[PDB]
């Protein structure tokens, strides 16, 4: 049996992805795997796809700029893996489902919302606010718990010439908007706009989530974020918080590997914390950041593909995903961690702080509309000053109203 594999190449790299096709092959020595890893993994397989050639299994999460799942999921075009929870892993005896850890399998690996799992959990790096913990410490400063604080911060900083805040894609707001929705309304709040609840962003907590972003990428965001604020010079933006030019962005724990061979100021240390929430005594919320493996409903080898599914929650796969970061979503993979992933996972054990997961419903669609890019993609319009607060509101209540019709 030979199996086509597409992953996406990100943060974590791609030779765990070689080193893991390569260790199913040494224990399942009837399985042939042709690995593509690509930075660009949509126009890899999507010419084969319209063709008629799919692979037959693909690392790819939602968020990617050409949205290939959120594509596939609306065109039913993903294959329903509910029984890749109940399956043995290949190498042990357990079912993938025992080894799960809590709260991954949600409105993410359920798009549809139901009962049925067609997004099989990847990775699981907490997200939030990444930053410099030596030079926040230098300058006498403290990790914000309240927006009040953080932009009070922003002052004090940019009387010393650093921009408070930037952001690698506007993507990158998925955790953030995750966290910060959470924070303000509650967690039925944050379903709710996942779900899009008729006027949900007219609501006053919906339009607080809006005023402070819009505060946040109009008053205090480096001046050079939107123009690098691209899949090529993403990594611009956030080199600006190892040089000490930005204090804080949101991101995960992929960014210890990705920015590995960076130059960096002197004495830096990786500094993590939860986005702050507005009101003192609220609960913070870290964003569980999952991609997903999936396998496509034209695939023609899916009882092959889901066995191999199964065996990247095994115990071998975790320990080489694990090299570069990448923590798979299995029970104890957070015991003994590796230092430089100890500052992020640590903000689990602040007070008051909790997870919170989670992407937008898949479930209905309007040609035309998009509401990954009305809320994410928005910012760097925000940003430039091409749309307005009321703008944003107006755009958001309409497309999540029209998504809600269906
Ligand atoms: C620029 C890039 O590819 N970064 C990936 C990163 O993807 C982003 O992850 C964050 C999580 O908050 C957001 O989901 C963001 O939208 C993602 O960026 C998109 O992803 C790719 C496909 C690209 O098209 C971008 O233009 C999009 O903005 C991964 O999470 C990370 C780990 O694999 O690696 C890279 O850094």
């Amino acid at each position: 049996t030979t199996l086509k594999f597409a992953a996406f190449e990100g943060g974590y790299g791609a030779d765990m992805y070689k080193e893991v096709v390569a260790a199913y092959e040494k224990l399942n020595p009837d399985v042939k795997i042709e690995l593509t890893t690509s930075k660009k993994i949509e126009d890899e397989i999507t010419p084969g796809m319209k063709a008629g050639n799919y692979p037959d299994i693909v690392e790819l999460g939602q968020g990617s700029t050409s949205g290939l799942t959120e594509t596939l999921l609306k065109d039913k075009a993903i294959e329903d893996v509910t029984d890749v929870l109940d399956m043995k892993v290949p190498g042990e005896n357990k079912t993938v489902k025992d080894k799960l850890v809590d709260g991954v399998i949600g409105l993410y690996t359920n798009p549809y919302g139901g009962d049925k799992t067609y997004l099989m959990p990847m990775y699981y790096s907490p997200s939030g606010l990444v930053y410099n913990k030596t030079l926040l410490e230098q300058n006498g400063w403290k990790m914000p718990t309240t927006w009040d604080e953080m932009f009070k911060l922003g002052d004090e900083a940019k009387a010393k010439g650093i921009s408070l805040f930037t952001y690698p894609t506007a993507g990158y707001f998925d955790a953030f908007f995750n966290a910060l929705l959470a924070d303000i309304g509650g967690d039925q709040f944050y379903q709710d706009v996942m779900t899009y609840k008729k006027d949900v962003w007219k609501t006053d907590e919906a339009k607080e989530a809006l005023e402070t972003t819009y505060k946040l990428v109009t008053e205090y965001l480096n001046p050079d974020t939107v123009g690098y604020a691209n899949a090529q010079d993403f990594t611009k933006n956030q080199q600006s918080i190892l040089d000490g030019k930005s204090l804080f962005m949101p991101n995960g724990t992929w960014i210890v590997n990705e920015m590995k061979d960076a130059p960096r100021t002197s004495g830096f240390e990786w500094g993590f914390a939860p986005v702050p929430t507005v009101k003192n005594g609220g609960t913070r919320y870290i964003n569980t950041t999952i991609e997903a493996v999936w396998i496509p409903a034209k695939a023609k080898n899916k009882e092959a593909a889901k066995k191999f599914m199964a065996y990247l929650y095994s115990d071998e796969a975790a320990s080489i995903f694990a090299k570069t970061g990448a923590i798979q979503p299995i029970k104890g993979n957070t015991d003994d961690l590796a230092s430089d992933m100890k500052v992020f996972y640590d903000a689990y054990n602040e007070d008051n702080v909790k997870a919170v997961a989670g992407s937008f419903s898949a479930t209905a669609t309007v040609e035309g509309k998009n509401i990954k890019d009305d809320l994410y993609n928005a910012v760097d319009s925000v940003a430039s000053g091409k749309t307005t607060l009321q703008q944003w509101q107006d755009k958001l209540n309409e497309t999540s109203n029209a998504l809600n019709a269906a």
